């Protein structure tokens, strides 16, 4: 297992344009955004005018291209970059995934999760991760990654 079928798993894949239940416009494997406007943004990133309909190999390349702007985003912020240094392949998956799915900003407001991941008190971070509205609101998902974080394993994706 690595980042990429792990967010497969939580992120599922869609080839046309849908609108999940907060609003936003999504399609591909969790590629999210008024409809002309996620239609624009889709055109130029997918690199011709799609209708909102897109071929497996097209989503594929929109995941990569959104792994990779997490992966970076991770490492060009000053709380996160080094949470993810000490962190083993496993982990940092998770910490890619939080990122992948609420940006940012959204994880490095994590302090005490950070901190403990950091001290690798695996428990203490699961329990912080848990105590949050992320968590609440998508729960069996956060559940998939917090176990990831206290285990180390791939085992919640199994
Ligand atoms: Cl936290
Ligand atoms: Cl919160």
């Amino acid at each position: 297992m690595n980042i990429f079928e792990m967010l497969r798993i939580d992120e599922g894949l869609r080839l046309k344009i849908y609108k999940d239940t907060e609003g936003y416009y999504t399609i591909g494997i969790g590629h999210a955004a008024s409809l002309n406007a996620a239609k624009s943004e889709l055109d130029k990133a997918i690199g011709r005018n799609t209708n909102g309909v897109i071929t497996k190999d097209e989503a594929e390349k929109l995941f990569n291209q959104d792994v990779d702007a997490a992966v970076r985003g991770i490492l060009r912020n000053a709380k996160l970059k080094p949470v993810y240094d000490s962190l083993d392949a496993v982990r940092r998956a998770a910490l890619i995934n939080m990122v992948f799915q609420m940006g940012v900003t959204g994880v490095a407001g994590f302090t005490n999760s950070l901190r403990m991941l950091q001290q690798k008190r695996w428990d203490e971070a699961a329990v912080n991760l848990a105590k949050s509205r992320w968590y609440n609101q998508t729960p069996n998902r956060a559940k998939r990654v917090i176990t990831t974080f206290r285990t180390g394993t791939w085992d919640a994706y199994k």
